[PDB]
């Protein structure tokens, strides 16, 4: 039967938020919804209910993993700015996850930095160094110098308590570079490392195994690893303060190493080599060997890396002698391959599935399919230690085509608070319906399905927006392909830009069955089909 919206709606997903409202009409924003004025919505997470469904656990299944931020708690909207930019921030709320606490099988705290920084953040790197070196004496405690991690935000990691799900007597504004040192460890700490302790506990309290991990570096804070990694006496310092991390917070235990990416590939200002996959292999031996000989077999300590989804980089990091020297799970980044700016025609930006003549899935034409496929196949990695990245946030374009794929490459795209980068619960306020029992567009926007690579995308015809998105549809596939081929997991990245519905869908791909707060089945129908040819296809 061909399906027709529902007038009611059966279980509400969007919810007033004055202070999103009133930056919208903001001179130095006018964001209608239909995305024909200002192209950048500072929308905040505040705008979706939780709808987190509850899964029985099953032990036989692949992981839900998520990554949160650490500046996602962030919005001074609340304190009653916003005349500036900065001032508009995500607010995401942890209490949201504290009130579904078995949600996720695992949590990244995201992202350590690394003494030695030189990108974007190396002037807050610097601070944290040198806040812990004027401390350190009046502790008993040594110098640190280049290799070592420390956190990028000393109060948001431990000061904060609004949005990291504690009570308002445990913030302390009086944390900060200067002073955090003390404060830094488990029993300690308030911010989101003691939300994170706090969601942990509750999880447990209710019958849920919720793993921490933590992950140092990311994509602005790469620029260091290559260096440390070929300095043997670097990788020492970093090892160590890996170790001296989890003694801090023994409620880890995992640590992600997000160094994006060995041998280049990653930010433009990042220091790379084509020693990066070689020394990497002698980072993580070394880890692995200092993990096991501190806490054990049984109490161990697990270790991940970010993997490029595209073939010509990961190549770079030697992953089959990662794995051979003691690394635990490879998370593949399947998502940037398309972005307003960089690439040459518009395309799916973390599509699974590889279009028809996808030539050589370099620059468009990606798949995460052709990278788990090298992975498996050309380095004998075996399909348990992956694990697969879904996108909570689109990657748009301005004056799209749909036959060339040509679009305005240097024009205003959509985002919420980047040129191009509309991020999920922003979608769902804005230009994809799911609140009617079915997944459509809205305010202008169809919501499409490329027969050619099945993924889905929402246009808009009158300025030729495209958004390439994960969908409740095309999460569900990522979960079924990693339940049917046995992958370790699937992943979000990041949580904090879902609103639970990418969280359900890749429940119930991975074969998870409820236990609702929405009903997923109607949002998992494709959108208008359409035969997006590949590069190769049009050039010939």
């Amino acid at each position: 039967g061909a399906v027709k919206p529902t007038e009611n709606i059966p279980s509400p997903i969007l919810v007033e938020d004055k202070y999103t409202e009133e930056t919208y009409s903001r001179p130095d924003v006018n964001f209608k919804e239909d995305g024909s004025q200002g192209n950048l919505s500072y929308t905040a997470t505040r705008v979706c209910a939780p709808m987190y469904n509850h899964y029985v656990g099953d032990k036989t299944k692949p992981k839900l993993s998520a990554y949160i931020t650490d500046w996602c708690q962030y919005d001074a909207r609340l304190d009653g700015g916003g005349s500036k930019e900065e001032e508009r921030g995500r607010g995401f709320d942890l209490a949201t996850l504290m009130q579904n606490p078995a949600t996720y099988d695992r949590l990244i705290f995201s992202f350590l930095g690394i003494c030695g920084d030189i990108g974007n953040k190396s002037k807050k790197v610097q601070e944290v160094w040198d806040g812990w070196n004027a401390q350190a004496p009046s502790l008993g405690l040594p110098q640190i110098g280049k290799g070592h991690i420390v956190p990028l935000d000393p109060y948001g990691d431990l000061g904060t308590a609004r949005n990291v799900g504690l009570p308002p007597e445990s913030a302390d504004t009086s944390i900060e570079s200067g002073t955090f040192l003390p404060y830094y460890q488990q029993n300690r700490a308030a911010g989101l490392l003691g939300g994170l302790r706090e969601l942990q506990k509750k999880a447990h309290a209710m019958g849920h195994k919720l793993d921490l991990a933590f992950s140092i570096g990311g994509w602005s804070l790469s620029s260091y690893f290559s260096a440390l990694a070929e300095n043997p006496d670097e990788r020492r310092v970093f090892v160590a303060s890996v170790v001296d991390f989890f003694v801090r917070f023994p409620m880890f235990s995992c640590v992600d190493i997000d160094w994006e990416y060995p041998g280049g590939g990653g930010d433009e200002g990042n220091i790379s080599s084509d020693k990066d996959g070689e020394n990497y292999v002698l980072l993580i031996k070394e880890l692995r060997s200092a993990l096991d000989s501190r806490f054990g077999y049984s109490n161990r300590k697990e270790i991940s890396i970010a993997c490029s989804g595209v073939k010509a980089k990961l190549k770079k990091s030697n992953i089959d002698q990662l794995v051979a020297n003691g690394l635990d799970n490879i998370y593949l980044m399947s998502y940037d391959f398309f972005g307003t700016i960089w690439a040459d025609y518009i395309g799916h930006h973390t599509n699974l599935y590889s279009p028809k003549d996808p030539g050589e899935q370099e620059l468009f034409d990606l798949s995460a399919e052709a990278a788990i496929d090298y992975l498996h196949n050309e380095l004998g990695i075996p399909m348990e230690k992956i694990h697969l990245g879904y996108a909570n946030y689109g990657r748009s374009a301005v004056g799209g085509d749909l036959t060339t794929r040509q679009y305005t490459k240097n024009g205003p795209a959509l985002g919420t608070m980047e040129n191009g980068a509309p991020e999920f619960f922003d979608i769902v306020k804005n230009y994809m319906d799911a609140e009617h029992s079915l997944s459509m567009g809205k305010n202008g926007f169809v919501l499409m399905t490329d027969t050619n690579a099945d993924a889905d995308f929402l246009f808009s015809e009158a300025k030729g927006h495209f958004i390439s998105l994960d969908t409740p549809r095309t999460v569900k596939q990522k979960g079924e392909y990693a339940a049917k081929n046995k992958l370790g997991g699937v992943f979000s990245w990041s949580g904090d830009q879902d609103c639970g519905l990418l969280a359900n869908a890749a429940r119930e791909g991975l074969g998870y069955v409820a236990d609702e707060t929405i009903d997923m089945g109607p949002l998992y129908n494709p959108g208008k089909e359409i035969y997006l040819k590949s590069i190769s296809e049009i050039k010939s």
